[PDB]
Order: structure tokens, then sequence, then C-alpha cells
DNA sequence: TTTTTTTTTTTTTTTTTTTTTTTTTTTTTTTTTTTTTTTTTTT
């Protein structure tokens, strides 16, 4: 089978992917950046082709709430699966606080959460803290859910 | 009869897409007025 040519395939596919993501539908790119971000954790030492890194950015600034989120999605279980490396995209992430979305604060608040929970000595711990309360009369659902934290 | 993990069902939250609905002039119609037109009365 090593020798068929399906074997190579799986390059290909990402190729294919990615050409998905310059597109003019909402859920199309969702459901691409979902996916491509399933494949990134069951794979995390793939998130160093530069075609990827410049898609995962540039969906990362994008003009829709919800491509936002599944972004912010994606790079947040990268960087909780691989505890340390992660001193690189933590400034990327923070940024995303301030997103005028109800999604991605509380997703980011959650990935936070997560980090200070998981990993502690984190150099990083009294800026995030700082932040987090600062969000805490910002809405009503974010507002419980920073309260029960 | 009452407790527990696993699974199953409900329900709840938050975005994106469609839907009734309010408004915003524009035009039309109809009744009110009033000025002119028409019609006897009288000094």
């Amino acid at each position: 089978a090593s020798m068929r040519p399906f074997a190579q395939s799986f390059d290909i596919y990402l190729t294919q992917i990615l050409r998905v993501l310059g597109e003019n539908a909402i859920a199309v790119r969702t459901k691409a950046m979902k996916c491509l971000s399933e494949v990134v954790a069951v794979d995390p030492s793939i998130l160093a082709r530069l075609d990827m890194q410049r898609g995962v950015h540039g969906r990362l600034m994008d003009n829709s709430t919800s491509v936002r989120e599944a972004a912010v999605e994606l790079l947040g279980r990268f960087v909780l699966c691989r505890p340390q490396l992660a001193e690189q995209y933590y400034d990327m992430l923070i940024e995303r606080i301030l997103d005028t979305g109800i999604s991605v604060r509380k997703r980011v608040i959650k990935i936070l959460r997560d980090i200070c929970i998981e990993q502690p000595t984190f150099p990083k711990i009294t800026e995030m803290c700082v932040k987090m309360i600062r969000r805490v009369n910002d809405e009503e659902g974010i507002k419980k859910l920073v309260n029960e934290t």
C-alpha cells in the first residue's frame, strides 16, 4: 500500500482544506476551522508549516465572531495540550479578550482558567488574574462565569 | 427503599438567516368653504 498513490494523500488534503479558508460563506469557514483544529490536536507537531500559520493568523483577525471563536479555540487547545512552547502564542492569545463578542470572551476566559489551574508557576499569572478580574462587570453570563471561577 | 456511574433526554445560550412591521413621503380622494353666478323683492 505504501507503494500505492494513496498513502501520500494527507499532504494534499491539508492544501485542499486551506484553499477553502478564503471563501464567501460563514458556515463553511467555521467548519474548515473546526476540522483543522481537530487535525492539529491529533498531531500537535503540525503547527509548523508556514501556510497553516498564515491561515490561522488571518482567520484570527477575521470579521465574524463565529470563525474568530473557532480559531481561538484551535489555538487554545494547542496551548493546553503542549505545556511548554506556549510562551510564543500567549501574546496573540491574551490580545483577544477585547473582541466585542460574547463567544470569544467566554472562550478565552475558559482557556485562561484551565491554564491557571493546570500549570502554575507560569510567569504571566498576575497579568492573567488582573485581566480576568477586569472583565467582571462586562456582561451577565460572563459575570456569572468569572464569579464562579 | 435508596445511592452510583453511564447514558439519555431536555434546555439553555449564542450567533446567522429569514419575516413581519413601522415609517416615510407621494399621490388620490372627498368634504368644506367661499366666491361667483343665478333668482325674486322692493323703494
